[PDB]
């Protein structure tokens, strides 16, 4: 028993990450097959930054304007080509250590493991969950870009974001890995704003079930509530609604527990209402909202 | 900037784990040169975990009844040897994947990653600290056992922790990579209660320099304190005593913002009789505790 804030295990994609330079500009790429994928805004200098030129600035380059480091094996650039805000570099040398993958995009209130890279070398990884705000609270320093959210799958890595830049709140802000952007923001050096969070409502009654499946049984009561009553209690407290697509989805713990979602809703109607009088879940003080039903369902089956 | 609850990388561990069977038992050993290390008890049958005894279980022992599985390949057991709570299997392949590593034994404050594993597959990586109480308050379930803790210094894995028991307050013991239990507790399914756990004091003050880095000051006052005096505060909230050694760590934290270890201290005194009063600091209403001054320069600086 117990429950961690567990990340996927990071192997198949340590033997992905490489070092991409353009001119002074360093950062990471995710490389596979002959493709290296890294954030265009490595052709960037200081100034190309408020207003980048990005277009222009990738057709004034050759292929050998881009430095691809294999840990200590220089890849030859064959190709380079722009898709949204990743650049794709064709190398003459394709990745042996090519993992089964595909690229995904994912949705606000769904959990992966970050990869934290500075010069194409794995720093740590962490659990990170797409913010209702489509902003991510990462660990990230200068030269982190080109850092990497994943999931697995059995042998299957999805790669579901690359890290961009780093937002005025200290949050993050990325991609895809087809270089379209989360939320509302520009890969340009300029005034931006992470919107007013909410909380993923859905993962915090997951939270409060993985809380019951380790035997933490004091916040459950006695009221049964309705979806709209518990959605109104909700949006007062800046919690996204819960949907029958929400409550199907606690179907799992449910039945896992015996304890209805509607009941459960109850319960963290009360906590919302009062607080935790003292008292932890899990060994937390707040209402945690970044683990997913099925992070619950996956840690507690092992 | 930024600030998690962050693991090393898993692939180089990844690359070591294996499944042992013996009889109707299957757990994780830990396939490092020509040995794979696990715990002793897969030995035990249903009947032998209350009072085994490990010496005469082992005697009755070939080599061919320890099945050792890595992915498909079955490894073939060519030796076995007990060294304390951990059995030694010599097998006649070295594991082409063996890091650099060393054995370490820690102490209580104390983080490391956790790799857990079932049959010798991965489920997630986390990041634990050796509690005072020489407990973990880790994630493990049926057939964890073998699921190892360890630290990467640059290229070299340091192991450090092996997954043997649960105890009643759902928290986790287990030994070094010689099979010297950390603390009081022995592989027997005998009554064992873990000690009331104490805050480690040094890492809640690593972690409140680390919120310092990070931008944030709220929580400081204009007061200092002695040593003594924090002392006798700290340890009326169950807090571990502060030494000059624990000061001495903390100095590199104290340069790079200025705050002497004893205004830090002072801090932390009004933070205990005060608590945060709706605030956060790094995201958390709690004093966090597992995170080492070593964890807070690895992460904020680099
Ligand atoms: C990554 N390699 C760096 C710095 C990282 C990102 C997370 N934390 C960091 O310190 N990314 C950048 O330098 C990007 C890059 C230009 C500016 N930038 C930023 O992250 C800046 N932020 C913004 O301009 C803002 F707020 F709008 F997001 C900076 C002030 C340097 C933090 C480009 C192309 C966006
Ligand atoms: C919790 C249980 C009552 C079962 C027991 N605990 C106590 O006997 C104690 F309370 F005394 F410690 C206990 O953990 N074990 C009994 C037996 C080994 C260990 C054990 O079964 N290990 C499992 C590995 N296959 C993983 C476990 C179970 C879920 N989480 C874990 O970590 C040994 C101590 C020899």
């Amino acid at each position: 028993s117990g429950f961690r804030k567990m990340a996927f295990p990071s192997g198949k994609v340590e033997g992905c990450m490489v070092q991409v330079t353009c001119g002074t500009t360093t950062l990471n790429g995710l490389w596979l097959d002959d493709v290296v994928y890294c954030p265009r805004h490595v052709i960037c200098t200081s100034e190309d930054m408020l207003n980048p030129n990005y277009e222009d600035l990738l057709i004034r380059k050759s292929n050998h304007n881009f430095l691809v480091q294999a840990g200590n094996v220089q890849l030859r650039v064959i190709g380079h080509s722009m898709q949204n805000c990743v650049l794709k570099l064709k190398v003459d040398t394709a990745n042996p250590k090519t993992p089964k993958y595909k690229f995904v995009r994912i949705q606000p209130g769904q959990t992966f493991s970050v990869l934290a890279c500075y010069n194409g070398s794995p720093s740590g990884v962490y659990q990170c969950a797409m913010r209702p705000n489509f902003t991510i609270k990462g660990s990230f320093l200068n030269s982190s870009c080109g850092s990497v959210g994943f999931n697995i799958d059995y042998d299957c890595v999805s790669f579901c974001y690359m890290h961009h830049m780093e937002l005025p709140t200290g949050v993050h802000a990325g991609t895809d890995l087809e270089g379209n952007f989360y939320g509302p923001f520009v890969d340009r050096q300029t005034a931006q704003a992470a919107g007013t969070d909410t909380t993923i409502t859905v993962n915090v009654l997951a939270w409060l079930y993985a809380a019951v499946i380790n035997g933490d049984r004091w916040f459950l009561n006695r009221f049964t509530t309705t979806l709209n009553d518990f959605n109104l209690v909700a949006m007062k407290y800046n919690y996204e609604p819960l949907t029958q697509d929400h409550v199907d989805i606690l179907g799992p713990l449910s039945a896992q527990t015996g304890i209805a979602v509607l009941d459960m809703c109850a319960s963290l109607k009360e906590l919302l209402q009062n607080g935790m009088n003292g008292r932890t879940i899990l060994g937390s003080a707040l209402l945690e909202d970044e683990f997913t039903p099925f992070d619950v369902v996956r840690q507690c089956s092992g």
